[PDB]
């Protein structure tokens, strides 16, 4: 379908060269997309749309929804139980939030853990070309998003806001990131199974 070709194009076209030279996510310019599955979880969808309507009413009738990537070793728990801020802690650049990227390759750096962890479970390789990885392409309600350049360890959204947008700066994020502090503000719409490809 064209819906899945659209997802594959967003996955491929948003790849960037990383500052760490591929340390966290592996060395690649493109992916081998194996499968794209649409997640249909009615209870999670309703939790998401209920919150989306509330945020829209608090943001000049505008949800400020975006399709963003999310990488995690816990993709299976997310598709069944949803995103959960109780699993977030203060240690990230913007604190105890749930993080998303507009660049698929940035989300790919988190699939095997923080900084890629020890890589794939079978080969302990962050640049594994063999093992199949999974990323989520998500509907995310940003609402009134607080723009920030430097570290600001939050527990919750800033007063009057619904999310934080980390913008690139000198010393300094290389790429944007989007952070929510309520799990119901994202819906894991597509589950993408893929491999990174050797350049
Ligand atoms: O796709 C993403 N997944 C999570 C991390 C992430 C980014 O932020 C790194 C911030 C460190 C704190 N995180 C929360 C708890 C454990 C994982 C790391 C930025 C953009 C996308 C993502
Ligand atoms: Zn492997």
């Amino acid at each position: 379908d064209k819906e899945f070709q659209s997802v594959e194009e967003e996955m491929q076209s948003t790849v960037r060269e990383h500052r760490d030279g591929g340390h966290a996510g592996g060395i690649f310019n493109r992916y081998n997309i194996l499968k794209i599955q649409k997640v249909c979880n009615k209870k999670l969808w309703e939790r998401y749309t209920h919150r989306r309507k509330e945020v829209s009413e608090e943001n000049h009738n505008h949800a400020n929804e975006r399709m963003l990537f999310h990488g995690s070793p816990f993709v299976n728990a997310i598709i069944h139980k949803g995103f959960d801020e109780r699993h977030a802690y203060i240690g990230g650049m913007f604190g105890a939030g749930i993080y998303f990227a507009e660049n698929s390759s940035k989300s790919n750096q988190y699939v095997y853990g923080i900084g890629g962890g020890t890589g794939c479970p079978v080969h302990k390789d962050r640049s594994c070309y063999i093992c199949h990885r999974q990323l989520l392409f998500c509907r995310v309600t940003l609402g009134k998003s607080f723009l920030q350049f430097s570290a600001m360890k939050m527990a919750h959204s800033p007063p009057g806001h619904h999310s934080v947008t980390g913008r690139p700066s000198v010393n300094g994020l290389a790429l944007a990131e989007y952070v929510i502090y309520r799990g119901e503000q994202a819906y894991p719409e597509y589950l993408i199974t893929y491999q990174i490809m050797r350049p």
